[PDB]
């Protein structure tokens, strides 16, 4: 019994991801002056404009307009023909800003309700689904060549684009075993003076073949590169963008599950972010410890309440002999603490580490500053 | 054996949901005049304003500002103290308008983008939806109905914002989910200053919770939490920015199943994010309603410009009836169903102005006659 499954990723210049990055550049700018900052910073864009809007409580003195322009510049949007120009766009800033019983860190309530999921799988060394890894690898490599490669070689790349990878799998006892890459689709924005025939050679040789393992590719793997035609018109001029519109690219590529909350623009008291990060660490620690091959974790909160309203663990029948999901929950409850004050301290989430998370996926990441990717040995 | 799982919903006046409904009210206004309209309409909000942005190609002549005001009015934002006033808010419209192609029949029309979409169904409820999502949605839907239709002397204190979250305790046997009891009900409800939380708590328990949650799943240990953190007078856009497409889990399966990532609201039917997910729901629902399984997930994925899907996947979580497995079910699906976007759109009647109704209350598990993705087909 084989099956096909697909995941996607988008380039840092995709309009939705541009907004996630601005939202998190603003978060980081606040935190670097004031670690205690509250930030709910939303970003939206379309032809010729960016708006940042929401609520910030901070002691930082941040020039938001300048943070927005510098972010857009770093991404490569420096001409209206590319879909946006950091020099010329309009930047609209619409950011705004009782006795309580004294509370220790253990006592601090979640700031909202909602649920968050974490996921891990031993398919890859990142403990992520192969589909998501490959799609993400493609967009991340495109972005790195564009933003770091020599103009004579890659000066024709523009910021927008996407990738979608279909893997053919076998499943043996709930364990997922990739069999081959079935389809690789890449959309990449480009200057008018290069044609698609050239683009296809370049992407195949310098991106696809560099990040996809050759033992998973064969003469039947379908490679689709700008199949519909040329892609010169892109970015905000071609498609509106908004923060929190790429939540599946930011997480598991369709595997696992999602509670619905976006990550970018939100400080660590937003359990939508912090809870998902903790739930990743749990799932990843369970798989890394060899107690299962795949793991889904759900946590749920209520506004004002410190302890989660519920916790759930599923290992899809892959639990090691002598363990089940009942016992693993008991182990999780001995080791991990999902009360938000505790989790934020454990994961160092008042540090200005978030801009790097806002493209490339929040999970499966090697960066030393992401503590939710450094698994605990459990038994 | 046993486990806890939670799903949530929000009220129609939650700022993110307000944006979805504006987006779809504008979509419907276009379609009413011009069924061929292309619409990618995003909405955002914060204190004192609504902004509509994106791209529309239409012959319709729509007064966008009026549609935005009337939508907001209908939801009940008629005062600055409630978080928004349709009479005084700014409405900012930033909508834009838009090459030999081979002639194309309906079978040939390509998806307008890449992406993946999932559908899900489960025999837990008569809606073929997860109980957790049914219940949470039923709470928010009933709150909204009472507020927008109930007598002011009884319900005049309700304001438009709020949320609910329901935790069910389940038994799972061979992939089949059997609800055992409702474990926790949480409701957040916006209100006028002149009622206190203690009165709220009685009203909600008696006129909402007990009306929509089955008494045989509730017991004296069920935890009922109503505005637990304190009063909720300040809400809506004033209290929290809203954006189209930020409640995609509320819109679909409440954490069950899976999601491809795309929003639904503000999008005409050539957007496969919407139309593909709707078809994938019909598939999953038809498999379950046919008694071929107890639970079903379906993924479809597309490439921009390409009519046939790049992939299709079916998982029945080990619940397939004797003589069926996921390989054979996919063969059955491929005989009956057609995911090419031009075909899908016609079979689901998606050029009709039916979308505003989808934009609160969930897109799935719905009884309305105009939602053809909820009318299952008998398969074998
Ligand atoms: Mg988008
Ligand atoms: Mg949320
Ligand atoms: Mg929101
Ligand atoms: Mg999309």
């Amino acid at each position: 019994e084989q099956f096909l499954f697909s995941s996607e990723s988008v380039c840092s210049g995709h309009p939705d991801k541009l907004c996630d990055q601005i939202s998190d550049a603003i978060l980081d700018a606040c935190l670097e002056q004031d670690p205690e900052s509250f930030v709910a910073c939303e970003t939206c864009t379309k032809t010729g404009f960016i708006m940042v809007f929401g609520e910030i409580t901070t002691k930082a003195n941040v020039n938001y307009e300048r943070v927005v322009r510098e972010t857009v510049k770093e991404i490569g949007y420096d001409s209206e023909e590319k879909g946006l120009d950091y020099k010329t766009m309009d930047v609209i800033i619409k950011l705004e800003q009782c006795v309580h019983v004294d509370k220790n860190v253990e006592d601090i309530g979640a700031g909202d309700q909602g649920m968050m999921f974490g996921y891990a799988t031993n398919e890859t060394k990142e403990l992520m689904p192969l589909t998501h890894v490959l799609a993400t690898s493609i967009t991340r490599e495109l972005d790195y060549i564009r933003m770091k490669g020599v103009s004579s070689r890659v000066g024709w790349l523009r910021p927008d684009g996407k990738a979608q990878v279909t893997v053919e799998y076998n499943c043996k006892h709930g364990v997922l075993i990739p069999k081959r890459i079935h389809t690789i689709l890449v959309s990449v924005q480009h200057d008018e003076n290069i044609e698609n025939e050239e683009i296809r050679e370049f992407v195949l040789e310098n991106v696809i073949k560099k990040v996809c393992p050759s033992d998973l590719m064969d003469k039947e793997t379908r490679i689709l590169i700008n199949p519909s035609g040329r892609f010169t018109i892109g970015g905000p001029a071609a498609d509106a963008g908004l923060t929190g519109r790429k939540i599946i690219v930011d997480t598991y590529g369709g595997w696992g599950a999602h509670g619905g909350g976006a990550f970018s623009g939100k400080d660590a008291t937003k359990v939508d972010r912090s809870g998902a990060y903790m739930a990743r660490l749990v799932a990843k620690s369970i798989v890394f410890s060899g107690l299962c091959s795949r793991c889904l974790v759900q946590v749920s909160y209520g506004a004002g309440i410190a302890r989660p309203l519920s916790l759930y663990i599923n290992t899809f029948g892959t639990a090691k002999d002598g363990y089940n999901d009942t016992k693993l929950l008991e182990i999780v409850n001995k080791v991990f603490d999902f009360r938000p004050g505790i989790l934020i301290k454990q994961l160092n989430l008042k540090s200005p580490i978030f801009k790097k998370t806002s493209s490339g996926g929040h999970f499966g990441r090697s960066e030393k500053e992401f503590l939710w990717e450094k698994p605990i040995i459990l038994q």
